[PDB]
């Protein structure tokens, strides 16, 4: 398994999925599957595309990727017409939280509640607001404790200083 | 009802395989934009399963007559405007095998031959059918395979013989 299984969609075109052997995007195997509207449906598609793996849940990727050559159902031509989309990671087996890199002087934090079951977006906001409050930057975050298809009870994240001993601490991503 | 078109694949070396879109009845190119003509039955079978993931394809057999397929594609599917080609499709047989239903038109007869000791090709059986109608001064109108014994291998054939209706001739010579 040289790549993480995941699916990417763009309504109007056939779904794409990560080729776990080489690491490139391929198009829907049957040339018939279009964008999906529910988390339950996305999870099924993941399982249909990766029959050899035990897909047990799904979660949005933290950052968009650029995919080219989207095919259209019916059309012969898959025009290299780039699109920036947020893939869905097909999580496999027993759930384990993402390992996150903690750059020096940054802090690893996490929040959870046994009685809340929210989305990836909600947890992303929590993490962002928590770092923002302390006047810092959100460098990375991951979900914790799944409670449903693409639903979690918490978030683990990394907050970073605007600068260390005078020098600004930067990074680039997601837009 | 909500009946689908029989699944099948068509090849033309130097181009991407085509497969029948079972939902609209029209041909589509290779989903991955990389698969090309195959040279083994086992390979044909594997390709069927690949483009028809939701069907239990358990065998393959050549269709009886070639078909005209427009706009083939080259690897990558960036250039697909081309000259139509006459190719003989491969039927992707699903699930449990059952003999095709043959229409016996007026004045024709339905015959079938099965040899439980042999395991021949589609071509062999087509010939056995053609020759059997010839021996009775008739013409082979249609046929289908019987008793599968391997990937695209059968133990028999069912066919329909019909009146020749052909203009013969002789020679007037000195």
């Amino acid at each position: 398994l040289l790549a993480e299984p995941q699916i990417a969609m763009f309504c109007g075109r056939l779904n794409m999925h990560m080729n776990v052997q080489n690491g490139k995007w391929d198009s829907d195997p049957s040339g018939t599957k279009t964008c999906i509207d529910t988390k339950e449906g996305i999870l099924q598609y993941c399982q249909e595309v990766y029959p050899e793996l035990q897909i047990t849940n799904v979660v949005e990727a933290n950052q968009p990727v650029t995919i080219q050559n989207w095919c259209k159902r019916g059309r012969k031509q898959c025009k290299t017409h780039p699109h920036f989309v947020i893939p869905y990671r097909c999580l496999v087996g027993e759930f384990v939280s993402d390992a996150l890199l903690v750059p020096d002087k940054c802090k690893f934090l996490h929040q959870e509640r046994m009685d809340v079951c929210e989305t990836h977006l909600h947890w992303h906001t929590v993490a962002k607001e928590t770092c923002s409050e302390k006047s810092t930057n959100l460098h990375d975050y991951g979900m914790l404790l799944p409670c449903g298809i693409d639903k979690f009870r918490g978030v683990e994240f990394v907050c970073c200083p605007l600068a260390i001993e005078g020098r600004k601490l930067a990074a680039a991503l997601e837009h």
